[PDB]
């Protein structure tokens, strides 16, 4: 009727596993950095550790891990195992370089047009990879996107994502609670959600990536993101940005959510621009004008 | 009789130049970060500026003014002019990375053999000037030796330097407050200084660099210095150095000062090192090591 999902859920033992520090903590439990030490073979691999005991959270962790476990691609995390404590535990590859969006602001004056547009390709890979699993993300920020090295980074955060039937083509959502500022306006109005919905996000993770990790909407609270959308109203062209990225943007934000590019298109153009990033991206560095070093001044 | 120094003494004027920020204080008072700009042109130098109203102090300063103005070299600091205020003021072109010391202490785990085996060739090349120059430095240290960029350094602080006559071939110093720890022994003993005096200091300058900045003879007192190497006792074979380079070390720490190489062998000796440097120094950069990474540990 559909395809069997055949993939492993892999239970480890605590004992295999080390608890090292705290990397952060919230609404959504706390993650650990650890090493994880098979008894059998001589590796250590290093991994996070995620845990949040409620009954409705306890739900909802092993619905991402349902989804975690079921993905294998370069650009998406996938889940290593599950450890059956007192209260469940998620392990996945730790992504030493943490996430993008942090990363980004804390590297402003390092971070060339190269990487920028890789990132975006490298983005737009896992997110078609998302697609052909028939999977809507749902909540797509560089906030949810790690960094393993500053050259490869991966989707992660499965939380909302959903799968969909061969015979189906959106999920409606219910109660909602969902990050306003990265989602498509049939979503806010109507609780839609599509790849097309995705890719909106996908637009708005750019954005963010190029103003170097601004917030979208700085001054704006959730209630009205809707009407400004409504109006009209889009991010605004970020100061690096040439018309040709920008375009690219202001096309993933469009109403009619079939005239937004596929990620398979965003992948090729992208790349296309990849190959000479700095016609695309316009940034300073890739105090004053008329020092000279001593050893250069000689006696007048 | 005796060559004209017709060095040109340049006076500044205080409304030239701008302090910036103190870099250090002392007993040699203190030196200041500042930027220079000569009214006619349009450059900006940064240099640093160096004060102290003593009687004997002020003689001092002006002697130490009239070497750095009388050297012209790329690995040696020069005198760019001196400011006349209420207390006279030294002027010389900014080293922006400080001393090679510091330098080496907070960059073990950064510094290759190639860098070590360069600064090598390029003190013994300043050296081989200020021999050329017949001028004894009399106070060379790793503390003395200034960091214009990483792979560029100068000899500085000539304090203690004095000039030689044609037909002399020797200091006899008095009084004496000179660094024990990196004087020969026949300076120790005899208060005589040479150009192979300097070539002593010039070994003890080089252990330190190769020992990451450690303090030569950390556990001795001046008192003993003389005595232990009257012994035969030497700085140890610091460990990333091998034989080779150490007998270099070892031979700048002979009784017999003419049997010590000349600065112009040390830089061909060390040339030809640099040629091949992780041949000459063993530095392991140049934690497990079971440890793998998640995406090369495949399902078993
Ligand atoms: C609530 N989310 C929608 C927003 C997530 C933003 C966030 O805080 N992410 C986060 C938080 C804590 C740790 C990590 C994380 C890091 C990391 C490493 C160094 C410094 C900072 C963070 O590395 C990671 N590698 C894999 N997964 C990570 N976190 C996800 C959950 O965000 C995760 C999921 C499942 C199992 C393990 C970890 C991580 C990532
Ligand atoms: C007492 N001496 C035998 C030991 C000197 C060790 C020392 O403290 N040197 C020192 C002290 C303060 C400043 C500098 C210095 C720096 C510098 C820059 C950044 C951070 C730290 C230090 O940069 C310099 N560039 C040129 N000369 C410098 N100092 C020498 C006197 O050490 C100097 C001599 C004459 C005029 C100006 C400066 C310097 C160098």
């Amino acid at each position: 009727g559909e395809a069997p999902n055949q993939a492993l859920l892999r239970i480890l033992k605590e004992t295999e596993f080390k608890k090292i520090k705290v990397l952060g903590s919230g609404a959504f439990g706390t993650v650990y950095k650890g090493l994880w030490i098979p008894e059998g073979e001589k590796v250590k691999i290093p991994v996070a550790i995620k845990e949040l005991t409620s009954p409705k959270a306890n739900k909802e962790i092993l619905d991402e891990a349902y989804v975690m476990a079921s993905v294998d691609n370069p650009h998406v995390c996938r889940l290593l195992g599950i450890c059956l404590t007192s209260t469940v535990q998620l392990i996945t590859q730790l992504m030493p370089f943490g996430c993008l969006l942090d990363y980004v602001r804390e590297h402003k004056d390092n971070i060339g047009s190269q990487y920028l547009l890789n990132w975006c390709v490298q983005i737009a890979k896992g997110m078609n990879y998302l697609e052909d699993r028939r999977l809507v993300h749902r909540d797509l920020a560089a906030r949810n996107v790690l960094v393993k090295t500053p050259q490869h980074v991966k989707i992660t955060d499965f939380g909302l994502a959903k799968l969909l039937g061969a015979e189906e083509k959106e999920y409606h959502a219910e109660g909602g609670k969902v990050p306003i500022k990265w989602m498509a306006l049939e979503s806010i109005l109507h609780r839609i959600y599509t790849h097309q919905s995705d890719v909106w996000s996908y637009g708005v993770t750019v954005w963010e990536l190029m103003t170097f990790g601004s917030k979208p909407y700085d001054g704006i609270p959730a209630s009205e993101i809707s009407s400004i959308l409504e109006k009209g109203e889009r991010l605004p062209q970020p100061p690096i940005c040439t018309i040709d990225v920008y375009m690219i943007m202001v096309k993933c934000w469009m109403i009619d959510a079939d005239s937004r590019p596929k990620f398979r298109e965003l992948i090729i153009e992208f790349s296309k621009m990849a190959r000479d990033p700095q016609r695309y991206l316009v940034i300073q560095g890739d105090d004053m004008d008329d020092v000279v070093d001593a050893d250069e001044y000689l006696i007048p």
